[PDB]
Parts: C-alpha cells; structure tokens; sequence
DNA sequence: GCGTCGC
DNA sequence: GCGAACGC
C-alpha cells in the first residue's frame, strides 16, 4: 500500500514498506522513511486520511 | 505546543 | 541548540 501526503508544497506517495518510524502528534499521525541516497524523509497525514496499515504500525510499535 | 532533519 | 515541518 502506499501513503499520500503532501510536504514542504510537494506531493509524495511513499510505500507503506518503507515507512521507519510512526507516532501520534493529537490527530496529526506523523511519520519518517526511507529514501534513496540511504536518507530518511519525513511525513505526516490527517488520521482521518491515515491508511489502515500505517495506524497498525503506530499500536504495533509507539517505539 | 503537541512528538519527533539538517544545519 | 534550534528553525521548520506536519494536522490541529
């Protein structure tokens, strides 16, 4: 699956695989993945948008 | 301010 | 150490 967001005025579609790190910010789900160059990007979508998949990361991780 | 890269 | 980023 993939996540759609925008960041910094551009669109990103990044693939749930690659997500690193999820957490919470109220109903901010904010997160960082992996990007070419061996970088991290960040990330952060509505909860109300927020992919199944990505909210299963958050319970399944907080770390 | 809440939670957490790139100077 | 901190500005900026993100939805609110």
């Amino acid at each position: 699956a993939t996540v759609k967001f925008k960041y910094k005025g551009e669109e990103k579609e990044v693939d749930i695989s690659k997500i690193k790190k999820v957490w919470r910010v109220g109903k901010m789900i904010s997160f960082t993945y992996d990007e070419g160059g061996g970088k991290t990007g960040r990330g952060a979508v509505s909860e109300k948008d927020a992919p199944k998949e990505l909210l299963q990361m958050l319970e399944k991780q907080k770390k």
